[PDB]
């Protein structure tokens, strides 16, 4: 699982959707 911190909700929903598990905020 990859982490994404203090990036946009779309930006995270992109890396959610192109690499499944990441730990990211909305």
């Amino acid at each position: 699982c990859q982490t994404w911190r203090x990036v946009s909700p779309e930006e995270c929903r992109k890396y959610k959707e192109e690499y499944x598990c990441v730990r990211c905020t909305e």
